């Protein structure tokens, strides 16, 4: 088992195949399967599955349950472990088997001789027991090695308290230690992070993007980690930008967002998706969810969709207790049914399988230092402020109809002729991404700019906006009008304000006591456009204004895009 | 002493006993008392107690100036302690002496020996020495202990910084020591805690719902509880107007409610700070308002906070000189104007010694601390909520009272109404509140919650989640007036489809807003927004705008 | 050398000196200028310093350069460092060096074996080394103790994240060890702090008011020169000012250095304007020759530039923060930047004005400013703090009032020398109102914003004249004065409280009737008490501020009584 060229999970006779599926517990005792062990229950399950057209299953090997003490590793379970393995292999299934679990449904389940004043990532002895865990664990999966749909390392490793205090450092060790571990038993196998979408929306230590003779990985900041994983739900308050549901756009646009950014660092895996709302009444919502954030997650370059999760679990007990939402998020009901709602689903898997048998308008800046815990080089970038901007810019551009891509600045920037117009949304630029931002325009790239750093402005951003800061201002609301409408920014890039000098640029637009606030500036064949606000923030602090002011938001970005 | 079934004291006669006094420092010294030792100013402030018609002291063992080296405990301050105890029982007086203090006025007062980097509750030293301090101190009490009025474990220890860098699970041991080692002294002793209303109002690991049968397990070898509260605005999580504003003046009774689910409560701490003649028909009102109230909540006793004017210009009363003027008497010995209702009230609670129509609900997880099974509840959050709608109740002429949701439901007899203020509640509470619906209970729902909305929610509402919606304001209108809210439980919203329950309002869109649902016997009728959270972020338009957040209760609320 | 009994340096002859110049690093390299020695391009730039009249260089030794393995000190770094001295006196140059560096430029530079859990200030090998450094460092000065102008213990040392996870009694002793081991080389040393204006706007440690060597400062044990940096950059301050042409902005720098003064001599240890370009000439111009002024008759003993160079090496940290690549006072050709060259003027002045050797009003400093770890403190913070004095100071400039700062852990000078004192809404415990009661009597003229309810009693309502009657809902305050409306909308730890007079007369009310401001009569002094938040109030509209700010000032001036 192998990843193609282009991203893609291959078998071991080097055919593609897209892995489909759902995360699994049975129905009757949810996260206690490794103590209730129903197993005609679950072997029905997996039988339902294969009926389904699936071809993987994605489980978790609760770690208290295969090392109730340190050392002493439970041989019911892993004689389970192999039953599971086996049933799976027998009727098509793919098993994708996840080790570190860890966090699960609201509930995180340690080992007991853990205290919880031993970090998962950082405290020797922990690292120590990881490790040995991963290997044996691992040794018992050697014998189905080539039926295995990689290897998961953990489930959502990035959302456990451990990742706020331990060092991204720490974090970047466990890793290698965890992958290293696994590869002394099956040197070749696939590892999955398992990770989330805070991997885009907050600094975990679960990074996207180093630079890297340990093994060729193609993320380095997760060190031995062939696939990365998204995972994402429409959950309003899940997100840095609040959406408003299964039929808005705007959270439609979240899955396939995180997955662009994903894909830009590494393969990616949809590891976990689902809708939440799954009754009866969210029936005709769910399946228009559905049928617009698939593809557009294929679109994205996605290569799997595992939904969460198979069964309703009406098991009475923790988590589902506390989060009593985990009881129904079902693909399949407790008759065996796919949800009324659900079933494109099925069909989209179908069709994704028969098919392993263009271009984007416009690109996103990723800035060079994306994450700030430790960083001694980055100027100022946080994910979650980055990526709100991120996420918004994303969904109005595709209001606008543009094709938005994800371009990285840790890395040359790919000639004009590739990524041709590049968007900046207020986010901060060091030196040497500002002097490639201005090669790059040379060749003839359009940027638009939205609120260059006064941080960093100083001879090379001047020469390439096409002005100098004369002064600071107060920071007092600029209001403007393009011609189509009123414009109105209370948001200016680190709170501050400057008034400028043209030196080069000319004025496309002024507020409206007479003051540039847009300009625009040539630079060999390419030009800059600057806006001198921050647009995206701006946008962002108007929210509760959606309704009414988003045809314009959006309409801004068309009005100011300019194309060679 | 003990205890008796309706949670007030009994003497060793068997009598009644209503505490009834005041918290003490002397006025020349304040908290350097057992240095300065002022004896004769001591005993003749004991004097004016005892002809107030006063039956308790409160006063406080300050540890440093008894235990000044490890170990070693100073002869001088023991003596003085002996003196007190016997002054006291000369004149009339029971002492409740308070052992860990610690915690006085806004100072922190801890042995030489206790270095800052040393929890008082976590450090293996401390809580070793801490055991010994107590065993010495109450060996010392026992001579008296047929006529303490209880043993107080320490002064607002809840209240210590010590609270935040030690876990829940700490402070209960810690709390398990300290009185095991009173027992190993006094085993039948009178424990209070000595906590304040943050037990209420924030998670400092002195808890309120959970070995020797305590009425509250989560303080364990604690026998009576203990409640202190002044109307200082913000000293709560709801900004009362003060003495005059009768938000202020329910907050003590709500407090003592709470406690009073959970065991019996002494008001071991009250007063009105200002005590200036100018506040005079200020204090007097409000404490015309709060005593009786109180009473009616179930407090057993009560000790003014404090007893004299204290002019002493030293530390803590230079940082925080409001600590200088809360005397019930001036340093004439006379009982300050606008203060003499206490000893009115006090004398008729003595002599005496010889409802609810609908509940507010507390949730079954309370506490966030190392909290596993808590699906998001915050003290601070769900104490504004429940004050906010315990004084609006009040105002709508409703008389109050607190369901606990750790404990079986009781049947629809005893507790026919019930009202939950935009708290999250588990399954088990669902399926709980469903079955007292079934049996004929009216329940008001205010924001059920999206998090735990799965099947048995949707049968208990009457409706399921069609998608979510933007989360912006909600208008409409009872027929009383309008109404808008701004404020969704998590900040999220849903479309519901209705499946059995009625649609009784809408908002002004047309979606449905508050459901009634009929169950078995009872009736659920449920509001889709955060109706608690909304007015309170209505708070600078308080005064015009009251008079409809009670009216929205009054609309809502179902009887059989 | 030594500091005279006004607060100025003065060489070993005894003449008054006035420390002008520039922080340096070289163009080509920056911060790397020990690894690089362009020798030939720091000498030139020596000379373009000694041509422009400058008599002091500052520079920093990079302590990772020389010290990069434990007690192994660089001996390459060693020699450099001598040629550098050389270099200075040769041409007329007073070096101040810059030990402990430390932070630099967005920065942090310290040796390798310093691990991220290694605090400077605390860890007991870190402290040890630390002595070590400064002992042999100064070692290599004594040979040119009588050519220094001081020694500068490290640059915004406050700066330094170490300052939030070491308590300010690790801070001070580190202080008095350090300052302890350079004395050991050279006793009679001035030695500098480098601080910033953190100094007034947090509390990091580096504080200002505390047998021990007398030093003016005690919080800062062994130094004998306070110093002040200053920026207009309008985010560095707690105030946001709109830049080099706002009054506010420019009042800033000199603010901090009145508050600074007040506790021992002061120098301007680095200033810049930080915008050089040229569409910047005509701003720089005139915000130079406002502050460059002001900062003298706040008591400044000197004046460093930052920095002499432009510098364009693309290396850290100059390519995270790229507006420190453009900080300098000539350009390429080695001329004074057009708009800048008013300081090479005002730097010629001072040199002059040294060569032949009026405060109407005083701001209250509370008796205990900083928190951490304060246990008499009623309830002040440095940013809270200084965010009212910042306001007060300026708008009563603008009510044309000279305004000067008054230490309340300190008795009160008499009423002939301080006759004006404004409480800009801060905690004042027992003592303080005492002290205060007896310099009204005096003859004072106290104007108290928001006297504290947490420290209303008996000796508060005798003072104000009034005592509290009950709390009230803090709802907004309208009310006017004979030249307009006002509106407060905060209160004193969010608490309003309802007065009855005892003593003052309700000079104004609110539109509602009850007393807002109050005016009493205490012996030969007078108090004037607003029950209301005023610098907070104000600080609550800066959005309107363009439109409001002039009531704001006509505030004080209404308000401000005389015998």
């Amino acid at each position: 088992m192998t990843i193609d060229s282009s991203g893609y999970f291959r078998d071991a006779a080097g055919a593609r195949f897209i892995p489909v599926g759902a995360n699994y517990w049975p129905a009757s005792c949810g996260v206690e399967m490794w103590q209730a062990w129903p197993e005609d229950e679950i072997f029905s399950d997996l039988d339902l599955m294969a009926s389904l057209g699936f071809n993987t299953v994605r489980f978790f090997v609760r770690w208290p349950d295969f090392e109730p003490r340190p050392g002493e590793y439970d041989a019911t379970m892993l004689s389970r472990l192999l039953r599971l393995l086996d049933a799976c292999g027998e009727r098509g299934l793919r098993p994708q088997p996840s080790l570190f679990v860890g966090w699960m449904s609201g509930g995180i389940f340690w080992p007991p001789w853990k205290s919880d004043t031993q970090n998962l990532f950082s405290d020797p002895v922990m690292i120590e027991r990881g490790a040995a865990y991963a290997r044996t664990i691992t040794t018992h999966l050697k014998p189905f090695a080539t039926h295995l749909c990689g290897i998961d390392l953990g489930n959502e490793l990035d959302a456990l308290p451990d990742c706020s205090a331990a060092t991204p450092a720490q974090v970047h060790e466990w890793c290698r230690r965890m992958t290293g571990a696994i590869r002394e038993v099956l040197p070749e196998a696939l590892i999955l992070s398992g990770c989330d979408h805070q991997q885009v929306i907050a600094d975990t230590g679960w990074r996207l993007g180093g630079s890297s003779a340990p093994r060729m990985v193609p993320n380095p900041a997760q060190p031995g980690i062939d696939v990365l994983t998204m995972h994402g739900y429409p959950v309003p308050n899940w997100h840095p930008v609040q959406g408003s549901g299964l039929a808005d756009p705007l959270t439609r646009s979240l899955l396939p967002f995180y997955v662009k950014c994903a894909r830009a660092f590494g393969p990616v895996l949809l590891q976990e998706f689902g809708t939440i709302l799954t009754s009866r009444a969210a029936a005709p919502h769910t399946d228009a969810y559905l049928r617009a954030i698939l593809p557009a997650c294929r679109e994205a370059g996605a290569n799997g969709y595992l939904w969460w999760c198979f069964k309703d679990i009406p098991a009475p007990l923790h988590p589902y207790i506390k989060n009593n939402f985990e009881s129904e998020l079902g693909l399949v009901d407790i008759e065996g049914r796919v949800k009324k709602g659900l079933e494109y689903f099925v069909e989209f898997a179908r069709a994704e399988t028969q098919r392993a048998l263009d271009a984007p308008t416009v690109h996103l800046y990723w800035p060079r230092h994306y994450y700030h815990r430790n960083n001694h080089r980055n100027p100022g970038n946080e994910p979650r402020e980055t990526s709100r901007r991120l996420i918004l810019a994303h969904h109005l551009l595709q209001s606008a109809e543009e094709h938005v891509g994800i371009v990285r600045g840790d890395q040359p920037l790919p000639s004009p002729s590739e990524v041709e117009r590049i968007i900046i949304t207020g986010v901060f630029t060091g030196l040497d991404e500002i002097k490639e931002l201005h090669s790059w325009v040379e060749q003839g790239g359009q940027l638009l700019w939205h609120a260059p750093d006064p941080v960093n402005w100083a001879q090379a951003m001047s020469r390439l906006v096409g002005a100098e800061i004369a002064d600071y201002r107060a920071a007092t609301p600029a209001i403007t009008a393009t011609d189509e409408g009123p414009y109105e920014f209370t948001c200016f890039l680190r709170g501050m304000r400057v008034r400028i000098e043209p030196r080069g640029a000319q004025i496309l637009m002024t507020d409206n006591e007479g003051s540039p606030l847009v300009l625009r500036h040539r630079v060999g064949a390419g030009c800059v456009t600057s806006v001198l606000a921050d647009v995206e923030a701006s946008f962002l602090s108007q929210w509760p204004d959606r309704q009414t002011q988003e045809a314009s938001w959006s309409a801004w970005y068309a009005a100011l895009l300019t194309k060679d």
